[PDB]
């Protein structure tokens, strides 16, 4: 469990919305890493990790409403820096802007 509350902060994550997973670590290659998306009901899923650019890896999976995932990422068998991370998703948005074309 954690040490309490961080006061407060901001969704960090949408909801439906695909959430993307900014990761630069040189140390390592995108062909020897892993990512796993975990649910707080106890379903866990794999992770795709798509070519951003340098060292640079994005984990695209789909969030669910106020449930909070955790993203395990473990390396040639050892949990990496920081790893396994936690976040909380929040409300997808209220959208809807645009003139009176049509």
């Amino acid at each position: 469990g954690s040490s309490g509350s961080s006061g407060r902060a901001p969704s960090v994550a949408t909801v439906g919305s695909i959430c993307d997973l900014n990761l630069k670590i040189p140390e390592i290659n995108s062909s020897d890493m892993s990512a796993h998306v975990t649910s707080p009901s106890g379903r866990v899923t794999e992770a795709e990790i798509v070519p951003m650019g340098k060292n640079s890896h994005c984990v695209r999976f789909v969030p669910q409403e106020m449930g909070v995932h955790t993203v395990s990422v473990k390396y040639r068998g050892q949990h990496v820096t920081g790893s396994p991370f936690q976040f909380t998703v929040g409300p997808l948005g209220e959208g809807g802007s645009g003139p009176s074309s049509g």
